[PDB]
């Protein structure tokens, strides 16, 4: 599924934020507006089988320019919560449900 990082109008929201995807879905995250951004998964709020490092964009790096994309394949079923580190405090979080 294609997720827009920012609802165009600069607002620091993942579009969608809370959602569902089938097992093995290839999620794509694109810098729409309100960048810089990244997609880090909450190490607790993920199915243990998939270590966070396998789904989280390394904190060291970030989608700094507009248009830049990130991609991740969520194999195992479960609830995967994620956030944009530089805007975590601003509520730029989400929750994807691998059905
Ligand atoms: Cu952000």
């Amino acid at each position: 599924l294609e997720v827009l990082l920012g609802s165009g109008d600069g607002s620091l929201v993942f579009v969608p934020s809370e959602f569902s995807v089938p097992s093995g879905e290839k999620i794509v995250f694109k810098n729409n507006a309100g960048f810089p951004h990244n997609v880090v998964f909450d190490e607790d709020e993920i199915p243990a089988g998939v270590d966070a490092v396998k789904i989280s964009m390394p904190e060291e790096e970030l989608l700094n320019a507009p248009g830049e994309t990130y991609v991740v394949t969520l194999d195992t079923k479960g609830t995967y919560s994620f956030y944009c580190s530089p805007h975590q405090g601003a509520g730029m979080v989400g929750k994807v449900t691998v059905n």
